């Protein structure tokens, strides 16, 4: 779920406020997504939203699940670490792992101010091939 997605960023990178760092930051993060990342961070996003939709491709999401951020998850939080909970089930499992390893990717990545709230409709025309 969303809320769990903010606080896996948070597990990842003390200190951090995800909405205000990480939502609407490049061109995709954030709801959509188009043209070329313009960074390690914006890739790390583009790579998640491959992910969600994958999730929604995936048999147990399929009617279950039609929007990932909807869909709860168990998981737990220690030291920086995350761990998506075996309790999970298909469904549950492959979106608790999207959101883990945008988390880390995030926690890895060079921090761009200039490439937050970006000109989309400027700077994001086309499509990227990738993921
Ligand atoms: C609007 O929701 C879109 C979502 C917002 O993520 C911000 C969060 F705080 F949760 F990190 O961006 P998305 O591209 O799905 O993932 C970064
Ligand atoms: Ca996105």
């Amino acid at each position: 779920a969303l809320w769990q997605f903010r606080s896996l960023i948070k597990c990842a990178i003390p200190g951090s406020h995800p909405l205000l760092d990480f939502n609407n930051y490049g061109c995709y993060c954030g709801l959509g997504g188009s043209g070329t990342p313009v960074d390690e961070l914006d890739r790390c996003c583009e790579t998640h939203d491959c992910c969600y939709r994958d999730a929604k491709n995936l048999d147990s999401c399929k009617f279950l699940v039609d929007n990932p951020y909807t869909e709860s998850y168990s998981y737990s939080c220690s030291n920086t670490e995350i761990t998506c909970n075996s309790k999970n089930n298909a469904c549950e499992a492959f979106i608790c792992n999207c959101d883990r390893n945008a988390a880390i990717c995030f926690s890895k990545a060079p921090y761009n101010k200039e490439h937050k709230n970006l000109d989309t409709k400027k700077y994001c025309k086309g499509e990227s091939d990738k993921c």
